[PDB]
């Protein structure tokens, strides 16, 4: 049941913005794990001396890292007068939330038909204002709104290339990496209550709710269900302690746990990445045991080949379905120093209409079928 | 001229230790960039809850990175039941290190026969004490002054494994990169006065001087002249304005401004990092114009072929000489967002008895040639 109550013009995610320490380290270190080419840059020699900001992109997804200067180089600047290039942008938050929380996701943009329109509709729904709408060159549109944590959901909207004042990177600089990575398909807080969290953020956009060990959630969707926003809370008391508490220790809080990036080749951006883990790139959880494997039969045997369901094998892929289509994922050990955020790489088969949002799920059957199988291979 | 003051028994550098907001970010770029392998770690996995730091290595060179966590992980602790590895880490420390300075070289270490007496010998000799000896495991002994700007000399001995309480990487974790960098030569700071900082230092170590744009320098060195530490000044109202006086600017006062790093063979270490510079790697100082290299043949011509000649024209050496050895250097651009420390890859011929220190000096004859080969390709 989609009632499509949004209460605002929602198109699809935008960009990710982590917020750094050193920008320049993280976007190349990043590039090199996921295959993702450089290709806008706001910093020091575009003009901007305020934050050093590098926009890696593959595909529809784009991945902006940011880290603030020294506040000298801009102190004889205002507001009105600012060489920032991301006019929300705080030296004094910046520095509070990496400080914080380490190295993670500081706003998840959405790109909206009116940022203004969907900023002011937000906060008379109860939205908590983060930075205004401003627009840029007479060109774009952008607005904050508080989302959980020290996360903001911002809003983007164009009148007719990233952002005004980014300057697009020489090409010698920007090497044509690829591993197969299209957009973002999901986006997933770690808060300490579900149920306040999700009233308030559904509270504001219309986004509706979309369909035992260590959590409950539950999904937001846009209209289309291409925006798509589950929350998790912790569940207490159990003999293994939950990863959602663990996160929300380390992390100081709420804030942002996984992206899933939709692949259009699983297979190859596994194979691509495994390649790079010890060279610079990212590891991965470990592997399923055989018996998950051996088990996939019964269950997918009609949607893969058994010479697939073995490529699965090798590369430590999960599977899960829905009742309408069928999902292969894949979890990234934490991106950073602390035991909070991961990435997800993510392929969706089924449900074509172009394929519906969500289809196959979020993969939650591949707890109980993961432990499952680790059990029974004890054998 | 070699007085051998040295007021207490210096061996060799024994390691560089980086303050990072995100060590794992980093410590990946550096190792894939520099072709360094990841040899140690002391973080939460090894029972660490104060700080993250993990150790490449590339032949003798050994470079840590170091981040903090959450206080709050450790906030229980005191020093007396620290489960820190590194006992002088102060997350305060640490965190107005890198907001004031952004990414850069904390400790500079030399391996000394006596920490303790090093220590001693150097605050009764005018170091200001940044942290005192402490024995590790009845093992090592750790102590710091300071050196300039924020920046610390940091002695390390040992009785008879990097240090206590970091363990051995994975295997797995642990891809053997090597591009050929082998050692430390030199480190060199930025200060605003090259007088009383060279006396401050001399003052307390008893290192020995060794033997127009932007700078004054003068290099001081160990007994063997193995250990060496040059330091640099602006020099002002030039129509060009002073590198040294704009990473002060950037730096926030005086800091680390280079790490030279010795190859054994500066060819292949080039090769092998010029391919990386735009999937992840180090970026390099735009090259020498062909009339550098077409002057070259007057100067060294009886120490290169004209085959390794155009060699040195392909990877954009440059080439400088004293009256001892001959010098292959180049600088990479800046390591992270701001215009402050970046890396100088060397290699040194001639001196040999083993090979002296500083073989062919520091390059500073390649400030007027540069230049003038480049107004001369102007033509
Ligand atoms: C992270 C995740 C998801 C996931 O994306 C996700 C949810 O957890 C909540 C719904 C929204 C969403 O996107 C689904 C299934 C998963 N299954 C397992 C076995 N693990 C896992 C747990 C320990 C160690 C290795 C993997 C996961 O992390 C995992
Ligand atoms: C950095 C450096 C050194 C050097 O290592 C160094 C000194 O500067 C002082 C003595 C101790 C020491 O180790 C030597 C020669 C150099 N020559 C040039 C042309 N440039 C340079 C300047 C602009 C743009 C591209 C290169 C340098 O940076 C440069
Ligand atoms: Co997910
Ligand atoms: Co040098």
């Amino acid at each position: 049941k989609n009632p499509k109550s949004d209460k605002f013009k929602v198109k699809r995610f935008h960009h990710i913005e982590f917020w750094c320490g050193d920008a320049t380290n993280v976007a190349r270190r990043f590039s090199w794990g996921l295959g993702m080419r450089f290709s806008a840059k706001s910093d020091l020699s575009t003009g901007n001396m305020v934050h050093a900001s590098y926009l890696l992109t593959s595909g529809d997804l784009r991945f902006l890292f940011t880290a603030p200067y020294s506040p000298s180089l801009s102190a004889g600047e205002i507001k009105p007068t600012t060489t920032a290039s991301i006019p929300s942008f705080d030296h004094g938050s910046c520095r509070s939330f990496f400080s914080s929380h380490g190295l993670g996701v500081r706003a998840v943009a959405i790109e909206v038909e009116d940022a203004e329109s969907a900023f002011s509709i937000s906060v008379a729904n109860g939205a908590i204002p983060s930075s205004p709408p401003i627009v840029l060159n007479e060109a774009v549109t952008i607005a904050e709104v508080k989302l959980y944590g020290d996360v903001v959901l911002r809003y983007v909207s164009y009148k007719a290339e990233f952002l005004p004042g980014f300057e697009r990177v020489e090409d010698a600089s920007s090497f044509p990496l690829d591993y197969g990575i299209r957009r973002l398909d999901h986006a997933v807080g770690n808060v300490p209550e579900l149920g306040p969290a999700l009233t308030y953020v559904a509270g504001f956009t219309g986004f509706h709710q979309f369909a035992e060990s260590g959590l409950n959630s539950a999904v937001l969707a846009s209209n289309d269900e291409m925006v798509l926003l589950p929350i998790n809370e912790p569940v207490h008391g159990t003999k293994r302690k939950s990863q959602i508490q663990t996160y929300l220790e380390h992390n100081e809080g709420a804030g942002l746990q996984h992206l899933a990036l939709m692949s259009e080749d699983i297979f190859r951006t596994l194979r691509e990445m495994r390649k790079r883990s010890s060279i610079g790139g990212f590891d991965f959880m470990p592997s399923p045991p055989p018996t998950y494997y051996q088990n996939l039969k019964k269950r997918v045997g009609d949607v893969l080949s058994d010479d697939q369901i073995k490529e699965c094998e090798e590369l430590g892929i999960l599977v899960d379905r829905d009742d309408q289509g069928t999902l292969l994922q894949i979890f990234t050990k934490p991106l950073g120093d602390r035991p909070t955020i991961f990435i997800e790489i993510i392929q969706r088969v089924g449900c074509m209409m172009y394929q519906s949002g969500g289809c196959g799920g979020f993969g939650k059957g591949n707890f109980s079928e993961l432990f499952k199988s680790i059990e029974e291979y004890e054998k």
